[PDB]
């Protein structure tokens, strides 16, 4: 009976195994655009994915991860609210069963069809495992997805999902360029938070872009064909793998734009 997104193991149950679920800096949160304040101390955000090296794609039973080789400083995120260099290690999405839900963060309570999470770890901590044990160990770039025009750069991902339909399945996924998943603008909101799934560690500096990318209905439909279950088990469609907004508590969401 391990955690999941169902009625008996979903988000409202996570606190029993992971008490931090009711912590002081949990994610995701609702972003109140009118309360978020422009922060002049924020430095220009730097997203350098030109030398990114993807290696494989995995269905871990909660979502699917496109993993990158982070043994060297290649695809990095810096600037903005960040101090130091954060290395890209993987990206994944959270989506819904319907176009009107799926995102973890919400903007003025509005839910998007999905949300992309590009995960990076602070290099001063040596490795990803050590980084997650630090308040400023990770930096996750969140990008909303809305249904409309197809996103050309996402099709490569969409077409390989049939090969990793069930939990535990992985497939080679080299030479995928994450720059093809970024919107035009880098305007963003930032706040201190946590991982959005167990163990819910409060080690993340969240940077959520204001501009969403558009993906086609067909593209998101394929996301919904994935399975939460492993091969040979009753089919449980991988949909609604998002955690709802959590209490903001003693935090302020800062905006990079005036
Ligand atoms: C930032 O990316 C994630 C990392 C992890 C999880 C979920 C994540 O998605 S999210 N929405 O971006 O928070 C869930 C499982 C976690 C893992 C991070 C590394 C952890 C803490 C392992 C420890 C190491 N290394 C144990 C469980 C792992
Ligand atoms: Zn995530």
């Amino acid at each position: 009976h391990h955690w999941g997104y169902g009625k008996h193991n979903g988000p409202e149950h996570w606190h029993k195994d992971f008490p931090i679920a009711k912590g002081e800096r949990q994610s995701p949160v609702d972003i109140d655009t009118h309360t978020a304040k422009y922060d002049p101390s924020l430095k220009p955000l730097s997203v350098s994915y030109d030398q990114a090296t993807s290696l494989r794609i995995l269905n871990n039973g909660h979502a699917f991860n496109v993993e990158f080789d982070d043994s060297q400083d290649k695809a990095v995120l810096k600037g903005g609210p960040l101090d130091g260099t954060y290395r890209l290690i993987q990206f994944h999405f959270h989506w819904g069963s319907l176009d009107g839900q799926g995102s973890e963060h919400t903007v003025d309570k509005k839910k998007y069809a999905a949300e992309l999470h590009l995960v990076h770890w602070n290099t001063k901590y040596g490795d990803f495992g050590k980084a997650v044990q630090q308040p400023d160990g990770l930096a996750v770039l969140g990008i909303f997805l809305k249904v409309g025009s197809a996103k050309p750069g996402l099709q490569k991902v969409v077409d390989v999902l049939d090969s990793i339909k069930t939990k535990g399945k992985s497939a080679d996924f080299t030479n995928f360029d994450p720059r093809g998943l970024l919107p035009e603008s880098l305007d963003y909101w930032t706040y201190p938070g946590s991982l959005t799934t167990p163990p819910l560690l409060e080690c993340v500096t969240w940077i959520v872009l204001k501009e969403p990318i558009s993906v086609s209905s067909e593209q998101v439909l394929k996301f919904r064909k994935l399975n939460f279950n492993g091969e040979g088990e009753p089919e449980e469609l991988m949909v609604d793998n998002w955690r709802p907004a959590q209490p903001l508590k003693n935090r302020q969401i800062k905006a990079s734009f005036k």
